[PDB]
């Protein structure tokens, strides 16, 4: 506990720079564990960033709104965290240096305070007073060091249990002459002595690393697994797509592949086709057949009711009667080889329901000389005579798969990215029926960018911050991307079909909080 | 320098366990890094198994022949190995445990040498004798400990020095009355004190860790670059296949993608043509057709000649006169619509060159409404009316491609593992011309197995030893995984065309050597 | 000794009691339950052969003690005996994994934890100390627990004649070791000790065949596999499959006819069983009444063999006239039915009626086979618990319970004729009963005693929870029988590597 | 308590011969018995065949089978057996000799061990650890 004052240049303010241990530490003996494994004198002395352990108070910004919350862990920041790879357990506190941009000619004040574990952190900094906190004020404060305790029951720690947490938050708003002013707070962290380590084993988790390495391989190299036979041509933004309810191309961490999608998309999964003689009331040549089934044929409520990956579709609303996907159907199995044309298709029409919601997936192919008990190869893609972009955007509402991907949105004052390809039309010069239409495709992430997050893992309750760098120029763009997961990126504007190229490659920035605010803006002007 | 002897269970010999140091270790002052770090006491207690560190000696090894030879370095060998990412320096000397499982009714001999930098290892123990070297007897070694120095004339070491070498060879060769007796050798490793470490660089290479976890992906959710449409359902070995002049499928370590290879080969990647007005003497409808190249359009001697990942094929000698590929081709480019059928093709005909070695890949495609200046879409794959499974294996004779990927074979009593699929006939009833046969294709290495292995890194010449798990039983297998880069294991008998499901997963065992013999045998007689 | 690890010793504050163990337990080294191994030269470098959680249960007086307490610390000493010969070599690993971390699949992985390298020629009388590694104060019943890991680190070779060799393991707990109390003796933990009470297998019944005694124990090495869904039952779970616990009250069934027949010949019409439980409105669950025989009627017809049933009309109070008829399944539909287990089924009766219900007993076969065609059940596709398929390991074989199932013959109207034919069936429920009062160490199998002619030297069999028991056989594979008149008294707990010592001759 | 140690002829191997107490022997006073009649020293000191205290170990045998059971009793063997007519009652222990003619060049192992009286003999050496052995 203790208090320095310095004097500005040019004598017009003063840096406070303080010591305070809100909590008193209990040094555990560590007399369970007769295996105490010493660190680094060196490790001590360096203060590294905290992944997540940045943010900027303006003067909107209200008190009661949390803005840092983060667990005593040896995840800070980064010796620690590499060095809790071949040890089973650990034990000690962090001290933890709160740095400020003030100025003088500014108001308002910061309070800080430690949470202990199983207490829910609430939304007031009234609240917040009732904890161990300390308090700043923003025409002063330089840098404020905490001792933060390690707060626990147990002789030390092994993985999974429940820690104790540091939250910052407004106590009294910002004020300044200049409506453009903000204070910019960052956290350092280092391990306090008598932090140790337990039980030694070089064998390491695969999962027991800090910042992680893309490979630098540029989008036109990806899947697109909504268009896999056309290549990845540019990335763009539009702003009237504020949500994604597609259940292809959809990844995320902690679980792999959900919804109907998979990690080989390699062309526009086929599949196969047999069902019930019946035509459609609105054609008497729209036969209807039934998706063969593998994997679980069984039609158990639970699994997924079309192949996984075949779901290669636009949309799909009842203006269908003008509107149609367009797949190359190989109208029989006999040996191996099957007669192959192009043809009209579509998800079943029974205005009982406006159905994008088939539960066996019944469709029909239009086509006359179609026979009932038979086996018909189907394989997308296309679409006519629709706009039709924006309903390929679209996909079929879905409730037959029952562990389906949920519908995800973006927040407020950002934008999908939306990896993007062109299909072009397959037109015809001698008999009716088939003539498509030019159209592109976009799709969530791919799983190409996804498997190095797969090996290398994302820290608990965090986003990554990605850098695109696009040289030829000197031009870098800045990304989120989500493990639910997908990316976005702070928009400004309305929509203009904003375009970027393919060729640039992604670049590991810090980690952040899902509620960071991006410092770069994509005007949507054009 | 120490030896015991203890008394063997039941008195009918003795083991011996020596301490020899053979070079003087000279301790250096580290006067240059007033930052020296020290390491974790336990790390000094811990003896590990190094990477590469094991072979077995049968009474057909000869004298001469290198079996072990290691650098003296962090990468000895589980823990200073993962804590040589955080330093930029290191400096120390380490002990070197050689395990014997010798009996007292055997007889032979073992030399170890210790090699300086920059002498290159001779194949001679004669030769050995000149070294610093210690010998040893199989009728009663248990355990010979070496005080490996570190030879160097700096005062430490950064990354990219050359090493001195710990080298193991037989210098008498093993006898015994049962013709089946083998004896296992087997090096454990730790750092003498004295080991240090130098500037603390918390920042981590992502190429800074031992063993790499590959996740469990099972092979039938991979291509399969060479018929990406199409699954990959088994892997299968073939003794007849000794040879891959593959330009697809081909993925390496320290370069990325070679040949005329991609990470996106999702479906036949399409292509377009246009060329002269001409056809083959052979029949006047094989129009000529030159293949559309972007990526260095103008045609440079040293820039790949085809399309990248185009080179979807089969093969391919003048008995093409019975042979041809099949390939969807849309005959003209309209406004993004083209007119699409299916039609025959092949590489050049110009039997001044049995032609599969075309520079710029002229092409025909037996059409007698061809244009001349007009593009054509061309897609692959089929192939009529060939044996034909042999044919499509062996791919066309490539010069064109100036850094082409070069042939390879695996080393004596190892096959490749070919990663298989399915593709079936597409055939017609109402017009002549077009009728394909169902094949299967093989493929080396995917990229799916090999981006994990790009994020983890392979240490310098040193090859992988996975298990291949396939439970329903309680079936393990076992491959070496070369970084050039290729799977094979260890075959004994004769072609049968050996099928393994496609179910199973790849779980990461120790690095080895090239020449390691797997202890794991596949019967090819079913 | 050797200590890989330094055991911390803890001063028992605040157990609510302190319970001490008599002096004479720390006194003396019994063996350890389910600390017995083989090494043979077959055996593959980094096979894991022991994984044993230190607990109570490493001793044998700890175990039985560890039934009326609630908790324990901590450690034991542990003694290695191995019968090794002059001839041999080869080296194992000895690793203490802590909690809560995974065990590795490799022995460059072992070497990292702390280990131990044994040598087959010194390590005869060898001294480990397992330690109880935890953060708490002592432990409760359920907590996540360290383990001592053995694997093959140099595999076994030898100079001459290949012998195998035989670890044991003795144990003693700790001076520091002590219980915290008090509970009564019935707490979820196995006994050391399975006592089995006397039953020839004659006296057990026969669940794929209940109306025939069961006269062998036979063996059979062309049989790798089972597949089968009524005689299964685990000592977890209990009968699994379609499985009872009661084979005879559950084997007959009915079934309602439908209008149809099959394109073969039309004489024999579809039918639907009845699923009292209704799982046709889940397909979770089993699609066929429990019971009812899974047999066994292979590639369908052209030679037309069938199942045979007695079979019979629903009428008030009971079921009018009945006979025999034939009924296996469908012939040739996409299922592979007649091989696959569903609720369709066909019979060759003309008479039969649309809407009606029927009575269903299977009986026997005809034109089948008295061997491997009733050996394999038809197929369990779906997404119900069915049993999984089993094999034993290399080098071991099955043993069967076995009945004679004898041939019904006609003369006047039906042309319908059985053939004699045998049944076999694996664990019978009449022998797991104690089992599952008891209780099995985990990870263990149970090496058993089959005593024959009042006491001579007699054969050894290993049981495994899952449900099935193994002998370790030589030779040919001809039909091997044994009599049906012994006991199955216990003899220990090995581990699922163990190889039996006693081998049975399968020339004769 | 005690273990020796010797090299066999043409040393290829050594012989183990060792004195061992499983289990404290309680000297009762005789207190109760005013009569204590004295055996004959030389008596002590002649080791004798065990009667049914023979058998042989083959390839063949298995481990858990009864090799030999014998009470302890005057009837151990000859001399206290002849004595044991003249007298009413006894009282101590017998030193018991377990020769095996073993090799250097074979393998496997002896279990020997105490049961006190009206416990059941066990068929498995997995429960004679239980005993002092």
């Amino acid at each position: 506990e203790s208090s320095k004052t310095e004097q500005v240049t040019g004598a017009t303010g003063i840096t406070q720079s303080t010591v305070t241990a809100p909590l008193p530490e209990a040094v555990s003996s560590l007399s369970l564990a007769p295996t105490v494994n010493a660190l680094d004198p060196w490790v001590y002395l360096n203060q590294t960033e905290v992944p997540g352990g940045t943010f900027t108070v303006s003067s909107a910004t209200q008190p009661g709104s949390v803005l840092l919350e983060l667990e005593i862990s040896p995840e800070l920041n980064l010796y620690t965290s590499h060095l809790f790879r071949m040890y089973a357990g650990w034990s000690g506190g962090f001290s933890l240096k709160l740095l400020v941009a003030g100025n003088a000619f500014s108001a308002g004040k910061l309070i800080a305070a430690i949470i202990p574990p199983n207490i829910e952190v609430p939304n007031s900094a009234y609240l917040l007073t009732g904890f161990p906190h300390e308090i700043l004020d923003f025409r002063t404060a330089d840098s404020m060091e905490i001792i933060a305790p390690d707060i626990k029951n147990i002789d030390y720690h092994f993985r999974g249990d429940k820690l104790g947490k540091l939250v910052v938050m407004v106590y009294s708003p910002l004020r300044s002459t200049s409506a453009d002013f903000e204070i910019e707070i960052k956290l350092t962290s280092a391990p306090l002595p008598d932090f140790k380590f337990t039980m030694l084993v070089p064998p390491i988790q695969n999962n027991a690393l800090p910042i992680w390495s893309i490979p630098q391989a540029p989008p036109y190299s990806m899947v697109n697994p909504r268009s896999p036979l056309t290549p990845v041509v540019e990335l763009y933004i539009n702003s009237s797509y504020a949500t994604c309810n597609h259940q292809l191309g959809r990844y995320t961490i902690y679980q792999g592949a959900i919804g109907n999608s998979t990690f080989n998309p390699s062309g526009a999964w086929t599949a196969t086709c047999t069902a019930e003689a019946g035509s459609v009331t609105g054609h008497p040549n729209w036969r209807y057949a039934l998706l063969d089934l593998p994997d679980n044929p069984t039609f158990d409520p639970t699994l997924p009711p079309v192949p996984r990956g075949f779901c290669d579709w636009g949309s799909g609303v009842k203006s269908g009667n003008k509107q149609h996907l367009v797949c190359f159907t190989g109208k029989k199995v006999e040996g191996g080889f099957q007669d192959v044309d192009t043809h009209m298709w579509d998800y079943g029409d029974n205005e009982t329901v406006g159905l994008d919601n088939t539960y066996q997936r019944t469709i029909y192919i239009k086509d006359p000389s179609l026979e009932k008990d038979a086996q018909y190869l189907v394989i997308p893609m296309g679409v006519s005579g629709a706009a039709n972009d924006d309903t390929v955007q679209v996909a079929p509402n879905c409730y037959g798969s029952w562990d389906y991907a949920p519908t995800v949105a973006p927040p407020l004052g950002e934008q999908f990215v939306w990896f993007r390809s062109q299909l072009p039309a397959s037109k015809t010069t001698t008999t009716s029926g088939v003539n498509s239409v030019p159209v592109n495709v976009n799709a969530l992430m791919s799983p190409d960018l996804m498997c190095s997050a797969y090996a290398s893992g994302f820290p608990l309750g965090k986003v990554a911050l990605l850098d695109y760098v696009l040289f030829g120029g000197s031009v870098v763009r800045q990304f989120k991307l989500y493990p639910e997961g997908y990316m976005t990126a702070n928009t400004t504007g309305s929509n203009t079909g904003f375009i970027i190229p393919a060729d640039g490659y992604f670049r590991f920035n810090s980690w952040v909080s899902p509620s960071f605010m991006i410092s770069s803006v994509v005007d949507l002007n054009l």
